[PDB]
């Protein structure tokens, strides 16, 4: 019941001063490694994968949805808007908003995705439609990042997020073109090199989405293509007891290294 990898993650967690959640799926054999795999964690920016995937699903039944313009007004800007601020009083397409949300983690872009789905509950509804009974999105940006201990809003579990990420990127939750677009976007992420990627050999290819929030919450969810192996799906969630705790991306890298060394 407690594997060697689980014992190592427990030792990492003990030295980290926070709470660590890990779910690995190895698609070479569909085996799973779970650490606090059924405990809820605040998703923060990693929830953007579900919102972008839901808009990709919408695009399966709409000619050129991704080219549809969305107006960006000054009042739409929130706390972190590296792409959207360039387009205030103009428009961005849903493809541009999806890329900005995933690759630059633009929070104004994420709010446009949420609105395109009918609000946070529309993102949750998409999760349910692809078999994820755990994910819940409750708020918009930026308050979905409050990451308060014990608060179920805007949370999921590592087990559920790993299974969902596998279905979206490697399975058939999306159509073929849409799945390929999602993987292309994730592989072009700009924010991930200090997190899961840092713990892996340079030769392994990664597409990922990071997140962070209050309580020193530090997250990453990744699809990994190891050299000479079938892909892996890896979720590393981390959160700490005090609201102003510092980020700990090194803990995510350490967890990824333990997983890689255990394969
Ligand atoms: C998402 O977690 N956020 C938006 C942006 N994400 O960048 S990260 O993925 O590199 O952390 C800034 C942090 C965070 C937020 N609190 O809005």
């Amino acid at each position: 019941q407690t594997s060697a990898v689980q014992q190592k993650l427990a030792a990492l967690e003990k030295s980290s001063g926070g709470r660590l959640g890990v779910a690995l799926i190895d698609t070479a054999d569909n085996t799973q490694v779970l650490y606090r795999g059924d405990e809820r964690f605040p998703m923060c920016s990693t929830s953007k994968v579900m919102a972008a995937a839901a808009v990709l699903k919408q695009s399966e039944t709409q000619k050129q949805l991704l080219n549809q313009p969305v107006e960006i007004k000054p009042a739409d800007l929130v706390n972190y808007n590296p792409i959207a601020e360039k387009h205030v009083n103009g428009t961005m397409t849903l493809a541009e908003l999806s890329a900005a949300a995933l690759q630059y983690s633009d929070n104004t872009a994420m709010n446009k995705l949420i609105a395109q789905l009918g609000g946070p509950g529309g993102v949750t509804a998409f999760a349910r439609a692809i078999g994820d009974e755990t994910f819940r999105l409750d708020r918009t940006e930026p308050t979905l990042n409050t990451a308060i201990p014990g608060d179920p809003r805007d949370t999921t579990t590592p087990r559920a997020m790993a299974q969902t990420l596998r279905q979206l990127t490697l399975g058939h939750a999306l159509g073929e073109t849409q799945r390929a677009q999602l993987v292309t976007w994730l592989k072009g992420n700009t924010t991930g090199a200090a997190s899961i990627r840092a713990g892996l050999p340079t030769s392994w290819t990664v597409g990922d989405k990071t997140g962070s929030g209050d309580y020193g919450t530090t997250n990453d969810i990744a699809v990994i293509w190891p050299q000479g192996r079938a892909p892996l799906v890896l979720v590393t969630y981390f959160t700490q007891p005090q609201q102003n705790a510092e980020s700990r991306r090194d803990v995510l890298a350490s967890a990824a290294r333990i997983i890689a060394e255990g394969l």
